[PDB]
């Protein structure tokens, strides 16, 4: 049921998605080990992901959360990187996309920093890197990220599939050492995220 629609680079919607991608790159404490060494991306394509069934699944859960939280879904746009991006956009988020060993428990993880999600494109810790060259810092191979609509509801703040903490709908991982890191978030129900944009890109080698 999924259709992908290409956005033109001249479309303001392409341009606002690209700007969120580029502007939320940061340096990482692994010195690039997981995701590669770069300061910016070459964006190759941005597609809108359309699936009526998955969208309705998302909005149904969104209303349930809103009604549990004084009519406030606390909806964000967040990045998600995964070797399973193709199953996600076709069949939706579920248990198979959860991070069993995650430091906030076995939920599905999202990030404000696109470069954090980039570290997961080839798996946990960047796995063995790109399939072609076995390079976590490959500048040639095309990578993909999702830019997702996520319902946080009442989020449990951690300074630093399972269930979220009693009385909450998500967990927020607040950056507490690295003053430049943005927040990361975890949801415990696949229905609390919708993959809105599929972004195809390369990381760029700094000059
Ligand atoms: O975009 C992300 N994808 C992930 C995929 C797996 Br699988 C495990 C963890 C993350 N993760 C943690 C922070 C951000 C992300
Ligand atoms: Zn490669």
């Amino acid at each position: 049921g999924t259709i992908l629609i290409d956005l033109s680079p001249d479309d303001k919607e392409f341009q606002s998605v690209e700007e969120e991608m580029q502007s939320t790159v940061r340096e990482h404490r692994d010195g690039g080990h997981a995701g590669g060494i770069f300061n910016r991306y070459n964006i190759l394509k941005i597609q809108k992901v359309c699936n009526k069934k998955l969208w309705e699944r998302y909005t149904h859960r969104r209303k349930e959360v809103s009604e549990e939280n004084h009519n406030h879904a606390n909806e964000r746009m967040l990045f998600h990187g995964s070797p399973f991006v193709n199953a996600i956009i076709h069949k939706g988020f579920d248990e198979r996309h959860a991070y069993i060993g995650g430091m906030f428990g076995a939920g599905i993880y999202f990030a404000e920093n696109s470069s954090k999600s980039n570290q997961y494109v080839y798996g946990i810790g960047g796995g063995t890197g790109c399939p072609v060259h076995k390079d976590r810092s490959c500048y040639i191979c095309h990578r993909q990220l999702l830019f997702c609509r996520v319902t946080l509801g009442k989020s449990f703040l951690q300074f630093s599939m399972a269930h979220s903490p009693p009385g909450h709908h998500s967990v927020t991982g607040r950056p507490s050492v690295n003053g430049l890191a943005l927040a990361e978030y975890v949801i415990y129900r696949g229905e609390q995220a919708y993959p809105e944009y599929l972004i195809t890109y390369q990381i760029m080698r700094p000059e």
